[PDB]
Formats: C-alpha cells, structure tokens, sequence
C-alpha cells in the first residue's frame, strides 16, 4: 500500500540526482516539468503524503490543520507553476528579447513564490502535528530551497541587485540548516514512538523507518548540493544507506509467535563499510501437514557472503542464520550481478491447534551491467510451493515506470538474514537493500565535483570505525579516535592524462587537527583543519565543516589514504565524505 507516494518520493530523489550542483539550463527546465507533474500537479499528492504518515503513526491530523495545509499548498502550486512557465520562456528566449520589462516580470514571480514559501512553512509544522506533517514539510522545504538556488544562477540576468542575490544566498544557508534539523528531530521523535517489544511493533517501526528514508531522509541529503556557489559544477554523488523490506511471512497474524522486537533489531546489520551481495546458501526443511497431503518444504536458514568495496577481494561470510537444513542445500552466486527484484511464494499448513507457514520459493531478478543483460535465479523448496505473496517492487518501486525494470530500478539486494519464530514454529526472512546510485568503481569524474563517502573505503585502521550517520548525510560515517591512519579507499580515475584536482573534506572534530592524504603510501597533501564541536555534543547540521586542502594534485595512483593527527585523549573526528574538484 501507499506505493504511489513511495514512487513519487523515489522518483524525485532519482531526478534530483541529475540536477544536483550547478545544472545546465536545459536539464533544469526538464527537471522542473517532471517535478510539477509529480509533486505539484494537484492537491492529491499532498493529501496522500499526509495520509501516509497518518497510516504509519495510526494518528490523524485535526481537520482544521489538514484543510489549512491543503489551502496553502494550492496557493504555492500556482506560484511554482507561474514561475516555471516564465523560467522556461527565459531559457528558451535568446539574450536579445531580454528587456528591462521582462526581467521585472520574472523577478517578481520569483519573489512571490519564495516569499509565499516562507509564509506557508509554519502550516506544515503546527504544534502536536510535526511528525504527521513530516513528508509534506520535507517536500515543501525541498521545493523552497531548490527554488532559492535559481537566484544565484539567474540573479544578475534577471537584473536583481547585488544586495538581493546576497540576501537570497544567506537566506538559503539559514534555511538549509533549519529544514534539515527540523526533519531529523521529528523523524527520530516518530521512530521512538514506534519502538515496542512485539514482532508487530518492529514491522511498524521498520516500515516507518524505511518510508521516512525514501521520502524524507534521502531528500534532505541533497539540500547542500543546491549551493551552486560551493558546487559550481555538476555533482556526482551517491546514497549509501540501508533499507530493510518488510519481513516475508505467509500469514497476516502470527498469534504471538513472531520474533521479538529486540531479537530482530539487535541482530540486523550494524554500521559497516559498504559491500555487495556475493553469494547465498539456502537451507531447507520439511513441514509436515496434519494429513500428509498438505505438507511443504520451506526456507529454514541461510548463510550470506558479500564482497567488499573495490580495492579488496576477500569475501566476507556471515554467521549461520536460522535452522540447519534437513534437505539438500542450495547455493546461488551473484558475482557482479545486480539483484533488482525478489518475488516470493509462501505456504501454510493448518493443524488442529497450530498453523505453520514458510517461504517456499524465491525468484531473484538480476542485471549484468558488464554484459548488459538481465536474467533470473531462483530458490525452490521443491515440495508444495504454493503461491506468490511477496514482491519487493511493492516496497521499493522503480525510479522510472518509463524504462524496463532492469534499467529503471531504484535498489539492489545487499543482504539476506533468517530469523527464527518463537518456540521455533518457523523461519522469517528479512532482506536488506542499497540504493542504485552507488558506484562500485569509486570513479573520479573529470568534469564534475565527485563526492566520495568514506564508508566506500575497503580498509579501516588505527581503531577507526563505522558509526551510525546523523540521518542527514545519506549514509553512515567514520569515527576516528586515535592519531594515525584511518581509512584507505580505492579510487578509479576516469581519464588517462594528467588531470589536476583539489580535495575538500566534510568532517566534524572536537579539536584542531591535521589531515594527511597519501596515494599508494606516499603523502601528497597535508593541511590544518578547524575544530567544529565540543566533546559530548550531538551531531546536527552545523557540526560538520567542509574545508579544502590548499595544493592541487594528480591521481597518480589508486589507494587514497586519509590520516589524522592532533588528537588528544577524549578527542573524536567524524569523516563523512572526501570531494574531488577538477582543476586546471
């Protein structure tokens, strides 16, 4: 259910990934037309976003608050549409028809929309309804900020005063911090409100977490890239966070046999360096039916193997999950294949005073980006398979319904974990996914500013570790507590000639520090960096700083190592991303 808003959410993020940083005029206008058709066509989408959280929270917005919100949104729609039509004409029209008279038309259409946004935002954050208005606020906030950056692109062309463009920029910086912080604060409020002890509690908790990730968290992660002054070129970036699909179960009500909240939540994958699905070992067991005729085999447990990020080849194999096989083991390999879909069959046997159900068949759809072709691999219990009851596409829709699935999908399989039901009445499989934007090769683009998340490293050292991200960076981060090396990340240059680059680092630190960069073991850059937080502070938007290294360099190697020094006992440094700026 609610796949509609989930698709809109996934699509917007997918489209924005193409116009992030300083976009080319034609691309910007193209985006805007889809944007209007997706998010700003009528009040239906906004109403659906409200109902979405109401469904997750099992609460409703007071009708008065709901009606006003919808009213503001209708007005904002007109402002956005009037603005886009005009912007479209401006881009299309040559630098000749641009007379003082048309400049003032676009200038006031823009000022109106921007102003209307600041006036309306409070309506999507009324006391007591903050969490329920979250996806609506997120989408409105996004629009407001995306709109704002246009003033830095076309400001002078439109004939705005130097003072005006500057006021708009400072306003953009203030709002990027506020909107981001607002979303994370209430996201967490909602998350905690759903924590329970039962299996049913965890499904709700995790569904909220996944849906808020796709519609809110992924979105706010892009906000900083709207700063066309800091990002004067197109930006190549990726979202590294995990999302778990709903558990695969054959029955709607488990009558208390579902795995407990803590036995699921405490065992799912913890903050880890990025990796890829490599192999799966299926274990099968026989489930007898009370009358023999109604028996079936089912997936009882599993092993999972993943390969690390580029630069390392040693395969990581998971502990055993679930119950050992009573039947012959099945192994599926994925070497390089991208699993973009998983469809499952489940079956049930009704006993006098018990019901037994399990996953009997799983069909995986894979795409080989090397040999540009799709195919399927499947697990079959072999005895009484039943019907399909679970489709990943329902939870993780494609970015585009235009292209074929192997091209338009939004996520790929990263992990499989089997949980045991209470009193071991069965097995509950849980699947973890990662975003399609993740570049396996860690490729440094020669024309764009490339953002490289530290979790893409293949090797951590000196006691460095992966820590939960602050919810606004698109993924997890690296925590450094000691002086010395920290991480080694493998890099793939996209060109052959001696292209030069400048490096920038997005970090947080409790003290003044020194970052050192090495290529294949040789230092090439070392610089001093400011303290951004106090010991014990929680990480909010302003905790992070983005600072450049002085000197330019060439990528005469592949193994980039980041080292830190200047730490004292109790000092901590958090590293989010390293950026590469193509320089002449």
């Amino acid at each position: 259910t609610t796949k509609d808003v989930i698709q809109k959410g996934i699509s917007v993020v997918g489209d924005l990934l193409g116009v992030v940083g300083f976009p080319f005029g034609g691309a910007l206008v193209s985006f805007y037309t889809n944007f209007l058709n997706t998010i700003w066509p009528s009040e239906d989408p906004w109403k659906a976003f409200m109902e979405q959280v109401e469904a997750l929270m099992d609460q409703k917005i007071a009708d008065y608050a709901k009606n006003k919100a919808l009213a503001e949104l209708q007005g904002l729609q007109n402002n956005v549409e009037d603005y886009v039509s005009a912007l479209s004409s401006w881009q299309k029209n040559p630098v000749s028809s641009r007379n003082p008279h048309s400049q003032g038309r676009i200038r006031e259409l823009f000022s109106q929309a921007e102003s209307h946004f600041r006036n309306s935002m409070p309506s999507f954050a009324i006391s007591g309804y903050e969490v329920l208005f979250l996806t609506t606020y997120a989408q409105a906030a996004n629009t407001h900020l995306f709109l704002l950056k246009d003033a830095q692109i076309y400001g002078e062309e439109w004939g705005y005063e130097k003072e005006d463009i500057a006021e708009f920029y400072k306003r953009q910086l203030k709002l990027t911090q506020e909107y981001t912080d607002h979303c994370v604060k209430w996201y967490n409020v909602g998350l905690d409100k759903l924590r329970g002890s039962s299996y049913e509690s965890w499904v709700n908790f995790n569904r909220y977490r996944r849906e808020m990730t796709l519609t809110v968290l992924d979105l706010i992660a892009l906000f900083p890239l709207y700063d066309v002054r800091l990002y004067p070129k197109e930006v190549k970036t990726e979202l590294t966070r995990d999302v778990l699909t709903d558990p695969i179960v054959g029955v709607n009500n488990l009558r208390g046999y579902g795995t407990t909240f803590s036995n699921i939540e405490n065992y799912i994958r913890k903050p880890h360096l990025f990796d890829y699905l490599h192999r799966i070992q299926f274990h099968t067991r026989f489930q007898p039916g009370y009358y023999g005729n109604d028996s079936f085999n089912y997936w009882s447990g599993n092993y999972v193997s993943t390969r690390p990020s580029i630069g390392s080849n040693d395969i990581i194999t998971s502990p055993f999950y679930g119950n050992k096989s009573s039947e012959p083991v099945q192994n599926l390999e994925f070497n390089g294949e991208k699993v973009y879909r998983a469809v499952a069959n489940t079956n049930l046997a009704v006993w006098p005073s018990a019901v037994y159900s399990g996953v009997t068949k799983v069909e995986f759809s894979q795409y080989n980006d090397q040999t540009d072709e799709a195919s399927t691999q499947t697990y079959d219990s072999k005895r009484n398979v039943g019907a399909v009851s679970w489709d990943s596409i329902d939870q993780l829709p494609p970015e585009t319904t235009d292209e074929p699935l192997e091209k338009g999908y939004s996520h790929q399989l990263n992990y499989v974990m089997c949980f045991l039901m209470q009193g071991s009445r069965g097995t509950i499989p849980v699947l973890t996914w990662t975003h399609k934007s993740v570049d396996f090769f860690n490729m440094i683009d020669s024309k764009k500013i490339t953002q490289l998340p530290l979790v893409k490293a293949y090797k951590l050292q000196s006691g460095a570790s992966v820590v939960a991200g602050p919810r606004f960076t698109g993924g997890d981060i690296i925590q450094c507590t000691e002086n010395g090396s920290a991480a080694t990340i493998y890099v793939t240059p996209d060109v052959s000639y001696s292209q030069k680059y400048r490096a920038r680092i997005h970090y947080a630190s409790t003290s003044q520090i020194t970052f050192t960069l090495s290529l294949d073991g040789a230092p090439f850059n070392q610089y001093y960096f400011d303290k951004t937080i106090n010991k014990g502070d929680t990480l909010t938007y302003n905790s992070f700083n983005l600072a450049s290294f002085s000197t330019p360099f060439e990528l005469s190697g592949n193994n980039l190592q980041i080292g830190v020094t200047g730490l004292s006992a109790g000092d901590k440094v958090y590293i989010d991303k390293i950026e590469f700026i193509p320089v002449n």
